[PDB]
DNA sequence: TGTATCACCCGCGGTGATAG
DNA sequence: TGTATCACCCGCGGTGATAG
């Protein structure tokens, strides 16, 4: 609430802001996205963001 | 259904079987567990297992 | 239907192993 | 409220940078 996708979020906001919102470098995002990582953002009232990723175990 | 925790599963079954069930080496498990990784198994009728892990983005 | 190291290599997450 | 490389280091996931 709102639960939204990284990619998604990225298309709305632009790699940079996003990236900035997670306190990480833009290239990350990019990579991450192209990467096809399953990740989700969570927005809070204030607009702070939280992101978790889903991955299969085991990583290999 | 059933949704169960790795650790959990591990306590019921013993590191080894588990490990075997995921097609990975026992030490992994161990590590993984001690590691405090958030991971979950999913059991199916037949008893096949599937495991996904939850992680914060970004990994760093 | 034991677990917990250990060093090795592509620093996490694995591998094999070795023991117990 | 541009994105997409690139080489570098602790092979994935990041960093900075460089450009466009």
């Amino acid at each position: 609430e709102q639960r939204i996708t990284l990619k998604d979020y990225a298309m709305r906001f632009g790699q940079t802001k996003t990236a900035k919102d997670l306190g990480v470098y833009q290239s990350a995002i990019n990579k991450a996205i192209h990467a096809g990582r399953k990740i989700f953002l969570t927005i809070n009232a204030d607009g702070s963001v939280y992101a978790e990723e889903v991955k299969p175990f085991p990583s290999n």
